[PDB]
């Protein structure tokens, strides 16, 4: 039944720095060091982490209490585990004793060359920093594995405007070895996935307004499809609701798309913001999510798969959760806020968790 | 006789992307909330880890061991603690109930409220990904202290038009209440803090050329100086030895200045890159220093001290160390070629030590 696994490198909305939005995917089961990257917050530092601390399992919390039970945060169903899969790590014991023999550092370097794609929902720094930091780890070796970072115009173009131009960063993709590569994605086409068999289907989404321009900020979600099982997973940058008469339904576009093109059945689960809880403090909102408008989508979702079993079955794994300076743990809010207002609006057997670092799940 | 408190949040040169450069500043002993940066690196997040974390101690290393003793990274005489120290923590401690009542994320929203001032050495995305994410938590309160963004032109101008832009990150200096400000400093000219009563005097240097512009990339060196004590440190951003014909001798003019200005027995500390040992790959030493490069500076400056004692007494503090898929940690092999090269260039009682995330420097 499982057909991907996704690890969590990154799950953080800010403002703490470290451990920012990335999530690593693979199929499930199989052994191929290859791995897809979608958005490049928490990398390298992370993948080391994960070879390290590889129950009564307690996560970092910071609030009521330091650590906190790993059950708190998730949907009891939900097929998780700690540390990067068997089938990834395999990939590193095909050498019996050069396994064994290689330090953390060195293994992370071995991971670590096998994510060679990149899918960037938009390039808050955020969403790039370790893409960034981690990129001339691509000249440790002549015989390298080449990056591509894919991504919608409104990422490509800042990019390479911003980032990689001398000032920023070196700028790598001028390296006549073309290590480092930029690509740009048609928005709502079914593109191919370089190395698995798989559709990637990017969709573009609204993500607040500039402070000084006043212009509209974008985002991408992106539709991961295994062509074999039809199985889908949805994996979401950054995102508000679209602003009712002076923007395009970007939201109400993708919601379409999906029920017209992906069973509930095969949709395996969706990776979604809600960066704020119910008590929204207007500044830490804007651009982002609260309970209520990201059940107000879901329901939208619901109305148009049109079933008397609402969205029974349906994973929602909730990312970006951004720090507060409130007495409890603002993830544990939100599930909570979440799951009642699933219930209020009679959603059915949705299945709510949050994204938690260092974990890789299995849907 | 000690004069400045010195917390390392981040002293990593990449390419892991968590612990890059970030240096707090305080006078020692005293209590007030403010607090300095060099560089914005690692910022809030270590603040959180160092508060957690408050012997036998044993820090990160991941090569032969993933945690080596502390004393292998350091002068035996080097003032050092693990931790934020007692006179930075008895800001919170003001409040007896309060600061006890107050969790682990709310102590770091309190430490951080108090770093008001950055100052950027160069714009390089490991040397401001923490000013640039933890940045809107300056909006978590009304009666906000606003922080100060500091640098020289070639700093300023990029920050200003291609980090605060509503592409790379929302800009925040465009918002009415000037809670976030970008100031320039003028190069060679002893400017005065904002709130200690010390002199900051910013020096350019060179730091490698653009891979598609070929134009040289600068950098910063900052002295600050305690008006009182006359003691002072130097903190350096990321360097190169100046390019022989095609470059001017900034590095000439930089201990020049300081031979001139600074008798030895006031210079407390120099933190200094040496991001590559002897074994230097090209490509991971293009705009940085290698143990040989940094001892040909260091015996520079000596030459203009012109002691027969050397620099003895210096405190040499090494920052931005790489990674490197190498069998041993590169600190230590780094610390071994210094010692061995100072030695054998006759430098003195050099005192040379690797800067360590999570500790206190008292100089
Ligand atoms: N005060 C204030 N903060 C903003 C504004 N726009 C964006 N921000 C902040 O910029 C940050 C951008 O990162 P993101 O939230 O997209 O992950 C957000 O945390 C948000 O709080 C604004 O207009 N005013
Ligand atoms: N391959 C290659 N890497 C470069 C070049 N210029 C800079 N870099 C890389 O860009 C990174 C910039 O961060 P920094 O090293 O200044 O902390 C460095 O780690 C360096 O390895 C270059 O011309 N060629
Ligand atoms: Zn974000
Ligand atoms: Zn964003
Ligand atoms: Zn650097
Ligand atoms: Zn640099």
């Amino acid at each position: 039944m499982v057909v991907f696994e996704i690890t969590i490198l990154g799950a953080n909305g800010g403002p703490t720095e470290y451990g920012t939005q990335c999530f690593i995917l693979k199929p499930a089961r199989t052994e191929d060091p290859e791995l897809i990257a979608v958005d490049g917050g928490a990398g390298m530092y992370q993948l080391r982490e994960m070879l390290v601390q590889g129950d009564d399992e307690l996560v970092p919390s910071f609030y009521e209490h330091d650590r906190e039970p790993i059950e708190f945060f998730i949907d009891s169903k939900l097929n998780i585990q700690k540390g990067l899969s068997k089938s990834l790590l395999q990939s590193l014991k095909r050498q019996g004793e050069h396994f064994e023999s290689a330090n953390t550092m060195k293994k992370t370097y071995e991971v670590f060359q096998g994510i060679t794609d990149y899918y960037i929902t938009h390039p808050h720094l955020d969403h790039i920093s370790g893409l960034v930091v981690n990129s001339p780890s691509i000249y440790e070796q002549e015989n390298s594995k080449k990056k591509t970072i894919w991504g919608l115009p409104h990422t490509i173009d800042v990019l390479q405007k911003h980032v990689f131009n001398d000032l920023i960063w070196p700028d790598l993709t001028a390296e006549r070895s073309r290590k480092l590569k930029l690509k740009c994605l048609n928005p709502k086409e079914v593109q191919k996935c370089t190395i698995f068999p798989w559709d990637v289907i990017p969709f573009k989404v609204h993500h607040g307004i500039g402070v000084k321009t006043g212009a509209p900020v974008y985002s991408t979600f992106y539709i991961f499809r295994d062509r074999k099982s039809k199985d889908c997973i949805i994996v979401c940058g950054d995102v508000e609701q679209d602003r009712r008469e002076s923007e395009e339904s970007l939201l109400e576009e993708f919601w379409s798309y999906v029920a017209e093109n992906i069973p509930l059945v095969h949709l395996k689960g969706i990776l979604v913001e809600c960066s704020c809880p119910l008590s929204s403090k207007p500044e830490q909102l804007y651009g982002h999510l609260s309970p209520i408008y990201l059940i107000n989508e879901l329901s939208n979702l619901n109305t148009l798969y049109n079933s008397s079993k609402g969205l029974s079955g349906l994973n929602v794994i909730v990312t970006h959760v951004k720090s507060t300076p409130a007495k409890r743990d603002p993830r544990l809010t939100i599930l909570e806020e979440l799951r009642f207002l699933a219930e209020e609006r009679n959603l059915g057997d949705l299945r709510i968790s949050i994204a938690l670092e260092g974990h890789t799940l299995f849907l």
